[PDB]
């Protein structure tokens, strides 16, 4: 066993993870970052307690029990804060810790490396461990948690795997935090999974042999892998076996789901041409154009190189633009205007291919929601399949 760690924000996407957990029949981990979530609302409008209910009514609309959800927090620590100086930016990783932890958060991952101006990008090692010991006990005070620590053609130097566990686990006992180190069951490490606009790089077992095998000096913990999205089911068995054990999927699970959205979109635009004033990608061109903050450092080149990316990249940033009122307005209107509408099989292997083998067996309804939760599925059935 491995376990998949869901962090979309995606109300659909929550759905159908759960959905899924439930036939397997085991827990569901969902996640969020510092930056989605926190006190002051993050770029979302939700405290930790907004997200735990939000995931809550999910839950309920579905008959899908509390008790088998799991809430992770990524990234935890100064980052949303980091352009302050740096006693005030760990004020507030303070404050932050302690909603999640009085919100329920169970895996607090506590990523304390990076620099608050001024100091140098990447902090040197005690002072990364000596604020993640700090937040650990500040964690314990107000309050069951696990713990991640660490943070990322790179790959993991193995030597540095276990320092890191080193000096976390002296600077944990110099805070009398020691009790919360025995609860860290995981590091963050780079076992060789990148993925850019338009390729992917795929897990080279060979290449982390020396790192993988570090994990015999660390008992009682394993690692937590990032963007392993758009990963092979091969790829994905061989990282739990190796002992990444703890997968970080997002992109891959927004990105299913525009493809489908998309499909959908098209499908309504040939049977009901009429009945839209305009199309969800024309909606959703036009709203990340005007507002290009959260792709903007991602897309580069030509203005038509801009486009394709906008929709089609892997980097998926069009998942940002999902909450904007414009946007979700015309997803709306595209699900609202296919409700009850018994898609044809024809359409279906044309426009959402990758559900067609699935619709003529049955197993998934031809009507545009179980079309969508159908595209999410797919890229979760290999995380499950590899736990």
């Amino acid at each position: 066993r491995g376990i998949p760690s869901i962090c979309s924000a995606h109300p659909l996407v929550i759905e159908a993870a759960m959905l899924r957990a439930h036939r397997e029949k085991a827990p569901v981990l969902i996640e969020a970052t510092c930056n989605q979530v926190n006190q002051d609302g993050g770029y979302t409008g939700m405290t930790p307690e907004d997200f735990t209910r939000f995931v809550g009514a999910i839950a309920d609309r579905i008959e899908f029990p509390r008790e088998k959800i799991l809430l992770g927090g990524d990234h935890l620590g100064p980052n949303p804060w980091k352009h302050l100086p740096a006693d005030e930016a760990m004020a507030k990783a303070e404050a932050m810790i302690t909603a999640y932890a009085k919100a329920g958060f169970t895996k607090l991952h506590l990523d304390t490396s990076m620099g608050c101006a001024g100091e140098p990008t990447a902090l040197p090692d005690a002072t990364t461990a000596a604020r993640a010991a700090r937040l650990a006990a500040v964690a314990e005070d107000a309050v069951l948690p696990v713990y991640i620590i660490g943070t990322e053609l790179e790959v993991t130097a193995p030597e540095a795997a276990i320092e890191t566990v080193r000096v976390h686990r002296a600077a944990f006992e110099e805070a009398g935090a020691a009790g919360a180190f025995s609860r860290v069951v995981g590091a963050v490490v780079q076992p060789g999974v990148e993925f850019g606009n338009e390729n992917v790089i795929a897990y080279d077992r060979a290449r982390a042999e020396k790192l993988s095998a570090t994990l015999g000096q660390l008992h009682g913990m394993v690692f937590e892998a990032h963007s392993t999205d758009y990963q092979t089911p091969d790829a994905l068995r061989e990282l739990v076996a190796d002992g990444f054990a703890i997968l970080k999927v997002g992109p891959g699970l927004t990105f299913a789901l525009r493809e489908a959205l998309y499909g959908l979109d098209q499908i309504a635009a040939f049977l009901f041409p009429a009945a839209r004033e305009r199309t969800l990608a024309e909606v959703t061109e036009a709203v990340m154009r005007e507002e290009p903050a959260n792709w903007a450092k991602y897309y580069h080149g030509s203005a038509e190189e801009q486009r394709l990316q906008r929709h089609f990249s892997y980097s998926d940033r069009i998942r940002y633009y999902w909450p904007h009122p414009k946007a979700a307005a015309a997803v709306d209107e595209l699900m609202s205007l296919l409700d009850g509408v018994a898609i044809p099989e024809t359409l279906i292997s044309q426009f959402l291919a990758g559900s067609y083998a699935r619709v003529r067996n049955g197993e998934v309804a031809p009507q545009a929601k179980p079309l969508a939760l159908a595209a999410v599925d797919a890229v979760l059935q290999d995380y499950f399949a590899a736990c």
